[PDB]
């Protein structure tokens, strides 16, 4: 039975509610977590309010030592922790051992920005007169995270915000949230001051939406999906917290005539198959150029046709169960509606079936063709197993058909043509551009979204700014 | 009879409605302007999209060159604009002369930006291969003007937007349009492509709305009230635009034992009465050190005494009207507020009697004493000329005050103990600090406040920043 991480103790939601914590391997209770609604938030809030005071006025150095034991801590739990998230959310294991470390390496890459938040001091135009811009820390921050990469995306908001000098609430999504709450003993282990790392965990519109829209709250990051990122802006409305979000993703991944065609079945491949298409960069839609088709699918589904889809601790497995039951209804309705539209399904398309298969949420690898731009599946993300895939003939065609979008996320395309390479700067609508590789991003990158894929963007110095406010001084003598 | 400035035409509202242009001064009539609502909001947002297109194709030395031209155009038409804005607006001449050239100096501000619009080269933890972050428009920025500084607010937004590459639609209001909308004259001798600059007029919760809200609408730079700006912040949850807001503001003037006194009284003078008290960033609430209260209450209320109320068009007038007949009101609700709750007028309170004054929106300068900190005065923002002054003992009693508020732009200290100065950086809830001077910030600054006084922040490196969007590409090799 978890208990919630609420400065420096362990407690209890006080609506007294509970709720399970189900594996999509095979459906066994893990464990109980506390399900708390909104009566919790001004609680927790004041807590990391009062211990933001303090936790400020540490020299920046002081910090990054206490988070850099913290990330060492966590790296030390690593196969506790990556096997608790492979029962929880069902990533393969040497996934989430990945997972893992980069929870662990996202608070050392803010680590390294301790020393490093400078002010600017301006010229005035007046004679004895200094300008100062400092950097100083918002106060307290609130972290979403969502049920692909929950403990990444604790690390990925934890880092940063802790650095800068805030106090973190974080609520983990009820789906996935064991593993994060483990850090709050990890916390502990490492001196963290109490107050300075919360972990909730209940509703989404009781709990979740009170911390969002609370006076307490100065800044909520978040990651999830692009209606639950409209309302906390719509709550934002209350406090003025800056707000920093990554959401829906409808990524293409386009094969160009010129492109390497075992480079590029290698990187859709996995593009759209990691985590069982659960990643907001995922190879959603793919543009295979007609000069290349039969030769690029020749390839492309001879490396889909050895996916093997099973348990995840197994090292066998190339791709683990869907999240749960929704999600998984979810596949199946998409591919009904698109051969309903007049998709072909050429491979894939079913619920796995077997003995080993009656318990848990399991789909086939689905690659669906003869498909037009303008069905359903094309736009909507499918964020699991299922890649729809379009011929086009030239490249004006395809960044029409690419920009063909409310999302703009990420991107992928192959080819050897500078040109092509140098138009998508201006030409292609989507912020995160990956060429000649699949998807990944680094520590150090940019991850930024346009239209209706978020605010903000995380990550890197752009990143990091975004847990630091400014205060201005005009000086005169 | 004006009309809207939209894709280089002048266009009526498609509403067929109209409303007058009413000077403070005399109640004059002046001009009539278009009073659009939803209905043209689409349309220019589309034509704003269609321009911004070939706009980001010129190189950026080049837009500057066009948009330094425009400002001085700017400057040449000085003292007709300028006397527009004291008619339409009621501002003292000299200050208009001032808001004409601010309005020139803010967009050859931008322009000194046009080639320091530096992307990054990130190092890779991969072996071969390149991470760029590019810096690119964003597309279509909507700007929202206050009635208080009409033409220097529209260069303050006109100037970074254009010049990142975007194209801007300004709704001023409806109160003071005029001088706003002359620029759509001297945008075309400017040689601003069609589209480029857009200038309509219409109705806050119709058109205004419609914009903001916009699927078109890549971001919103607004002055105004703080229950505007949380509209403009629901809204920008159907677009995710980015919102850049300056909105209410409470100002404390703290003047401490050490404070040099004929220094700090005309500090607090101006900061107070500077455009009738309709400034962002006025004194709105003053505390003295009882230790110096007496003398520096003998020094500043001679200074308030020898104010003259009057004619912004004479030379001889240090404050001139209320913007408007609500406003106007709202002194009066003000003062009789604070009168019902315990404190005393020490002089002003009344509205202007004399044959002077019969037309027209006429306030006293007024100063009230022997309130304390709970007093409504102290907690709501007036924008307009009432002081409230408060006495206090010590530092950490007056930063107790300061901070108890919902909002946190600007403050202002008198002090000679640097000990103080920098207790400030941690302790004072305050954006914008203005040390043994009275406020005023320049280009280069950053004009940024806290809590409900808005979000984004406004001028120098990173008011510019956000006019722009990042695009992050991993090359690999």
């Amino acid at each position: 039975q978890y208990q919630m991480y609420v400065g420096g103790e362990w407690i209890d939601a006080s609506n007294g509610q509970t709720e399970p914590v189900v594996s999509p391997i095979n459906e066994e209770v893990l464990a109980y977590i506390q399900d708390a609604d909104a009566s919790d938030a001004e609680r927790v809030l004041a807590v990391a309010t009062t211990a933001q005071k303090e936790w400020a006025k540490q020299p920046a150095r002081q910090r990054a030592e206490v988070l850099r034991k913290f990330a060492q801590l966590i790296r030390d739990n690593k196969q506790y922790l990556a096997e608790l998230l492979v029962k929880e959310q069902g990533k393969l294991l040497k996934v989430a051992l990945g997972e893992v470390e980069a929870t662990s390496t996202f608070i050392e890459y803010a680590c390294d920005w301790a020393r490093q938040m400078d002010g600017d001091i301006v010229k005035s135009d007046n004679a004895n007169e200094q300008i100062m811009i400092h950097k100083i820390p918002r106060g307290v921050v609130v972290a979403i995270t969502a049920w692909n990469f929950p403990l990444a995306l604790a690390g990925r908001k934890i880092g940063p915000a802790l650095v800068a000098g805030n106090s973190i609430v974080v609520k983990p999504t009820s789906e996935t949230p064991l593993a994060t709450l483990e850090l709050g003993y990890l916390a502990e282990q490492a001196g963290i001051p109490a107050g300075v790392l919360n972990i909730v965990t209940g509703g989404g519109r009781t709990l979740g939406n009170e911390l969002v829209g609370h006076r307490m709250t100065n800044m909520v990051s978040m990651t999830g999906s692009t209606p639950a990122g409209q309302s906390i802006i719509r709550a934002s409305a209350n406090n003025m917290a800056h707000v920093q979000l990554e959401l829906g993703g409808k990524a293409p991944f386009i094969v160009m005539e010129d492109a390497d065609l075992e480079q590029a079945a290698a990187a859709a491949l996995h593009s759209r198959f990691d985590n069982c298409g659960q990643v907001c960069t995922c190879n959603e839609r793919m543009y295979v150029h007609g000069a290349v088709y039969d030769e690029f699918m020749r390839i492309f589904m001879g490396k889909v046709e050895a996916i093997k889809v099973g348990d995840p601790m197994d090292p066998a497995s190339d791709m683990g169960p869907k999240v749960n039951a929704n999600e998984l209804a979810h596949m199946e309705e998409l591919v009904a509606e698109a051969v309903d539209e007049g998709a072909t399904v050429l491979f894939g398309g079913k619920k796995l079936e077997g003995p080993e298969f009656e318990k848990g949420f399991w789909f086939e690898p689905t690659v669906l063709t003869n498909v037009t731009q303008d069905m359903t599946i094309v736009h909507e993300e499918s964020f699991g197993p299922i890649l729809p895939v379009i011929k086009f003939d030239s490249f004006d065609e395809v960044i029409e058909y690419a920009n063909d979008s409310d999302y703009g996320l990420a991107a992928m395309i192959c080819t050897q043509n500078m040109h092509y390479i140098n138009r998508l700067l201006t030409e292609l609508e989507s912020g995160e551009i990956y060429v000649n590789r699949g998807h990944g991003e680094q520590h150090q990158g940019f991850h930024n979204g346009y239209k209706l894929s978020g605010t903000g963007g995380e990550d890197g110095k752009y990143g990091f700014e975004q847990y630091l406010e400014k205060k201005t001084f005009y000086i005169n003598y």
